[PDB]
Parts: C-alpha cells; sequence; structure tokens
C-alpha cells in the first residue's frame, strides 16, 4: 500500500518507501487510435505485465540499462523511478500503419536500414511527429542525447528482431520511452508489450495491438499465443 | 514566345526554349488553397508574383547565391535554368505562424532563436507531407551531405532576406525554397520566392501574403502590391 502518482490509459503507477521506485500497475483498460474509444478486456493486464517483464529481463540479462528489476505480481511490477522523456521513439523495420499512411505505400514493404522517428508525448497535441530541431526546440534533449536515444533503440532492435524471429513473429515496428534514472543517465523506461510494437505472424496475421483496432479477433487470444511463444526462449 | 510545354503547376506553367539547358517560367493569375482543395482566378497575380521573385532571385545572384534566374523576359514570363527538382520542400521558420503552431499548440507570432528548417516531401497525391532526414534517404532524394548543404544554403538565404525585408519593415516569419540539379550536377536555388512562398507581417502583424487568400481577410493583389512597391526601394 502506497500512493497513486499518475493514472494511465494502460497502467497507473505508485511510489514505495525508496524515492527513486515505483511499481507499476498494468490495467485492462484498451484504447484505440488517438480518438481515445475505450474498451476494458480481460486478461489484457497479466499477459501485458508478463511479456514486458520477460523481454525487459532479457534486455537486461543483453546489458542494457533499463527500469526493470522484478516482476511483483500478475498485475505489478517493480520499477526503477526515472524522469520520463517526453519523446515516443519509434523504430520501423517494415512499412504500416502511420508510415504506410504518410507515404501511400502499402504495410509488408521491407526496410534495410530500419528508420526511427520522434514524437512528442503530449496527448494534448495528439503526440504529434517530429524532427530533431523540434525537439531541440522543445528543449526535451540537445544533440548527443538525440544520437544517443537513436543508437540504442537500434541496439534495441537488433536484439528484439532476433528473439522474435527464433519464435517465428518479425518485429515490424516498435515504440519505447526512455526516462532519467536517479543519477540521471538515460534508460528504457515504460515497457514493451504488444500494444507498443507490430507481431506479423510468418502468414501476416496480426499478433499485436492491431487486432483490436482494425478487429480481425479478440485481443487476449493473439497476446496468449505470444506469452506462449515467449517461453520458448 | 512560342516552345512547347515540359509541365503545368498551380502556379507556374514552364515552358521550353532552343537551349536544352534553359527553361521559360511562366507565372499564372491562379491561386489555390491548402490541399489544392479551394482556387479562384486574381487578376495580377502572376505579374506581381513575377517581378517580386525576379527581384529577390537577382538581389540574390548579386549576393552569390546559386540560382535559377538569367532574367525577367515579361509581365509574366522569365528564363531560368533547367534543373531536376529536388522534390523536396524546405521550409525555414523564424516565427511561429500556421502549421507549426498547429502542430505545436501555440500562437502565431513568437520569436525562434534559432530557426527551425522542415522539409515536406514535393509529392501532391501524399500532400506533401512532413518528412524526417531518414525519409529523405530511404526516398533515395539525397545522402547525408546533401540534406546538410540544402540546410546550410537555406539559412544564409535567411540571413540575407530577413535583412532586405526587415530594411523595407517587413516580418520574414517563415519561407519556402525548392532547389534542383543544374547542367553540372550541382545543387541551385530554383522555384520562386513569391508571397505565395513565404510568411511577411507588417509591424501591427498585418498579413503581407498568401494568408489574406488562405484565411480570406481580403483581396491579394492590394498586399501584393504594397510589397512590390516597398521592395523597390531598396539597394
Ligand atoms: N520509470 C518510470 N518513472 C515514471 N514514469 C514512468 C516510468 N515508466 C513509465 N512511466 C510513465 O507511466 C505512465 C504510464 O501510463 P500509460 O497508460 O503507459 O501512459 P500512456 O497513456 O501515455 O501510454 C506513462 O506516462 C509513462 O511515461
Ligand atoms: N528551374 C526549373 N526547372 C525545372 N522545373 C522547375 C524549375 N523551377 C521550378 N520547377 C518546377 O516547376 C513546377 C512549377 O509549377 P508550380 O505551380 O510552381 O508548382 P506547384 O503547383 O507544385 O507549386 C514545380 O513542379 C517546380 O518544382
Ligand atoms: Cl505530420
Ligand atoms: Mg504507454
Ligand atoms: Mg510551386
Amino acid at each position: 500500500s502506497k500512493q497513486l502518482i499518475y493514472s494511465g490509459k494502460a497502467k497507473d503507477i505508485y511510489t514505495t518507501e525508496d524515492e527513486n521506485l515505483i511499481i507499476s500497475t498494468y490495467k485492462d483498460q484498451a484504447t484505440a487510435f488517438n480518438g481515445v474509444k475505450k474498451e476494458q478486456i480481460a486478461g489484457k493486464g497479466v499477459l501485458n505485465n508478463q511479456i514486458s517483464s520477460f523481454i525487459f529481463e532479457k534486455l537486461n540479462v543483453a546489458g542494457v540499462a533499463t527500469h526493470f528489476v522484478e516482476k511483483l505480481s500478475d498485475t505489478e511490477q517493480l520499477n526503477k523511478k526515472v524522469k520520463i522523456i517526453p519523446l515516443e521513439v519509434v523504430l520501423r523495420n517494415y512499412t504500416a500503419g502511420s508510415f504506410s499512411k504518410r507515404f501511400g505505400v502499402d504495410e509488408g514493404i521491407a526496410l534495410e536500414t530500419p528508420i526511427v522517428e520522434f514524437y512528442y508525448k503530449n496527448d494534448d497535441l495528439d503526440d504529434p511527429f517530429i524532427n530533431d530541431e523540434h525537439v531541440k526546440f522543445l528543449q526535451i534533449a540537445g544533440d548527443q542525447q538525440i544520437a544517443y536515444l537513436k543508437e540504442e533503440t537500434r541496439r534495441i532492435n537488433e536484439l528484439l528482431k532476433v528473439w522474435f524471429a527464433e519464435i517465428g513473429l518479425k518485429l515490424i515496428d516498435f515504440k519505447l520511452e526512455f526516462g532519467f534514472d536517479k543519477d540521471g543517465k538515460i534508460i528504457l523506461a515504460d515497457e514493451f508489450s504488444p500494444d507498443n510494437c507490430r507481431l506479423w505472424d510468418a502468414d501476416g496475421n496480426h499478433m499485436d495491438k492491431d487486432v483490436f483496432r482494425r478487429g480481425l479477433g479478440e485481443l487476449t487470444d493473439v497476446y496468449e499465443i505470444v506469452w506462449e511463444k515467449l517461453q520458448e526462449l
């Protein structure tokens, strides 16, 4: 029992007795594109929290610095408390969704090398897509910081892409958040579940949140499958 | 004036010459809004525009900027070097206005220091979407060293334009360049620099450009003329 700091779409965050520490609670809320249509859909909290806890651990083993300490419940994990960088970092392996729209090209077209993209994590501004100069203007980060957020998201793509391959899923794109820890460094934060990445079945089947949005089945089913496959590592 | 069409634009019909390397540009009386959505014929516009562009482009040539400009042919026409256009629209911002205002949710009118440059892919089917460096490399438009060149040039270009407009009392909020390749493969400033293509605030905050058309604040040629007049007071 401790205090609720922030209340999200997918996560409520609580405090502890350790200033630098935070317990994350994954909710059953699901919400669609920016025009937040809201459905609450059972089991989702637990799968997300499992999957995220797993990958994050795997990353930590692979020496990626992150906010993960331990999965504490079905519903909760304990995380290092960081100061969030309002900058969603998207790395794309394949064309899909908003890249596809922006460039009027289909989804499924491979890229090589992969493209990263910043978005201003500002719900009020509808999390707009931005360029490096916009980030500097916003004073989120200068140079050296921008080049770090890239250089490590790529390293993160390289680990993750391999891992999902091995379980027969192609990492189409994902989305990080990073923040500063009590010691000032930058650190992979938030969560890595099917909610913030795209996953393609070797037959084009969507093993991700595009099931809720496009509406091609029930969510917990594909998530369940991904969770099942991950323990193959 | 009699040769064949190379392509029709919303503002400019560009014709051929006997000189493979040279283009004669024809400025039209047509004005088009947002995503080509609404358009009107406004008399004098092409002429008014044609002088402004020829004048600025001349001044650039004398201040050492490579451009596609050779001479003004007449009211409606000028002669230009043929370029393989770079389908990037390059926007430099000095003050906030319009789209930057939209995306970042703040007022038209705030000084930026430094000025922000922004690429859009010149592709009307896509409504010239806003793109970032890595999209340009994707799109196969330019390599790094070149994107860096487009940047550094649009900057020293602002640092001339801003002054000249200052001296006649005009606030260069933002503009929008286009560059292309000349006969010897050198990047070169081209297209046009009219008030269709930039923002020029009055000291009273009055709109000395196409925002008069967009926001329908009144008629375009009044203002365009006032700028032509003012520009003629320079050197
Ligand atoms: N280590 C951390 N310290 C502080 N805040 C965090 C940390 N990790 C994630 N967060 C934030 O917790 C919030 C969780 O709510 P969530 O529903 O994920 O947000 P969103 O609705 O933006 O997706 C997010 O705004 C995220 O930035
Ligand atoms: N020197 C040049 N050589 C060849 N094409 C040019 C040159 N300068 C401009 N252009 C192109 O000619 C067209 C001019 O039509 P315009 O109405 O200005 O285009 P838009 O409707 O895209 O604004 C544009 O596609 C522009 O890029
Ligand atoms: Cl955009
Ligand atoms: Mg989130
Ligand atoms: Mg044009």
